[PDB]
């Protein structure tokens, strides 16, 4: 078996930093992991690969002729801890559907046997500002059974969490896609942990971890590394190790209860 | 004539706050303005209407039967300074294309004669995290000739500005859609104005205004108002008046020059 997890959230909230560091901690533990980038930004694997970014399946298919001219070894690349990495890509802005590459990538990986029995986890890093087209496909087509939403006390980040939760509810009658938890990626504000705990309780889930804001993240990423690799003794490395432990141990997977905008606004008003 | 402007930018960057305050300042000046919400969040007009949000064209068409059962007076609502307001709406998460309502709304408004000669400005408030479907339609179909991008020193906000600029370039051979400027919505960081000036110069445009971070915005929005209405003597009200003046006076509309990720990263490294 292998656990299929997807990390969703609004743009810029910390999906790729959180996912790559969580995955590095899992590999440090001895887990075998694959990351599938499902965001057109296409930099979801750079900290595992020590790279600028990664060439995408859409790009490589175009240069090769068809996606069938590609082999799994051409697309999947291994980095820190043996973590295997692939990027979906997507059409240029203004052309097509921004999520179309995700459909191509996930189908290619399934057909080519990337889901080898020895994998312990697959993580999809998915754009979450809209839940449609290829960005909805991991939910609609039962690809990521466990959704973790990165958010913060930002109203827009909590709105995004609610919208993603509505997408999960929409497909609850088929497949097994469930909300596994919220991850608070701190803005360094007071009571923020309590605010995201309260939101998680209202949705029916839990705050799996509170990730502090720590400049060591920037220092690591300037060097194209996770904090886990860059400075294994850092306090922030231990934070990502705690997050990884709690993801591994998590057993709560729910059909969430989306809230009203009145409920969201009351949360922010209350926690001042 | 009437100037057709669209405000794009990543989610949570300040599009709706900036647009509604800019428009309130224009109305205070004596301009006649309409705001067309093109973001599924559908709260782009609440500060003009003193409202929770506004019922959308998609919602009203569904309750009425078809969009043809609606009259312009049912959908357009006037608020502060006589500013006219409409929301597109969009499908629920996980269903359809998130931008499909924008196409329905803009076509309805054109057909129903909302673009009366006495309007001086129309502002579209457009989700900018993806540039596709209905969110691309104002560019692809020549609806908003002047694009202003709200951004900040946040890497993701500058990436979004570059991506929107790529969409403008893609359609430069048809219609008249051009980049009019960047609006920096401050994160209260040092050198931030200089950073966004430098980005604008690299794209071939200008920073039209630097909007400071000011808590008076939150105090006004808790009361469902623009700062212009809530406290006309506030320093921040004068900031929005300066932005509105410069939009009115702006004559630079360009086909932008998108930059590489190396150029973006160098900008952030340089300005520390
Ligand atoms: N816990 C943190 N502390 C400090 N910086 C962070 C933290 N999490 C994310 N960042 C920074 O925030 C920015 C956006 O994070 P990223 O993971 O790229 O967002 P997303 O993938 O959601 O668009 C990056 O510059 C990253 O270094
Ligand atoms: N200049 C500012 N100073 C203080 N708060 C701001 C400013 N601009 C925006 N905000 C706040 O940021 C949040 C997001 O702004 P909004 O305009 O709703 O973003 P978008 O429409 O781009 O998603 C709102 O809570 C708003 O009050
Ligand atoms: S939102 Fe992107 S194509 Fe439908
Ligand atoms: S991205 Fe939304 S439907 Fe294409
Ligand atoms: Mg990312
Ligand atoms: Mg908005």
């Amino acid at each position: 078996a292998m656990r299929q997890c997807a990390i969703y959230g609004k743009g810029g909230i910390g999906k790729s930093t959180t996912t790559q560091n969580l995955v590095a901690a899992l590999a440090e533990m001895g887990k075998k992991v694959m990351i599938v980038g499902c965001d057109p930004k296409a930099d979801s694997t750079r900290l595992i690969l020590h790279s600028k970014a990664q060439n995408t399946i859409m790009e490589m298919a175009a240069e090769a002729g068809t996606v069938e001219d590609l082999e799994l070894e051409d697309v999947l690349k291994a980095g820190y801890g043996g973590v295997k990495c692939v990027e979906s890509g997507g059409p240029e802005p203004g052309v097509g559907c921004a999520g179309r590459g995700v459909i191509t990538a996930i189908n290619f990986l399934e057909e080519e046997g990337a889901y080898e029995d020895d994998l312990d986890f697959v993580f999809y890093d998915v754009l979450g500002d809209v839940v449609c087209g290829g960005f909805a496909m991991p939910i609609r087509e039962n690809k990521a059974q466990e959704i973790y939403i990165v958010c913060s006390g930002e109203m827009m980040a909590m709105y995004a969490a609610n919208n993603i939760s509505k997408g999960i509810v929409k497909y609850a009658n088929s497949g097994s896609v469930r909300l596994g938890g919220l991850i608070c990626n701190s803005r360094n504000t007071d009571r923020e942990d309590e605010l995201i705990i309260a939101l998680a309780n209202k949705l029916g889930t839990q705050m799996i971890h509170f990730v502090p804001r720590d400049n060591v993240v920037q220092r690591a990423e300037i060097r194209r590394m996770t904090v886990i690799e860059y400075d294994p003794k850092a306090k922030q490395a231990d934070e990502y190790r705690a997050l990884a432990r709690k993801v591994v141990d998590n057993k709560l997977l729910v059909i969430p209860n989306p809230i009203t905008m009145d409920e969201l606004e009351e949360l922010l008003m209350e926690f001042g």
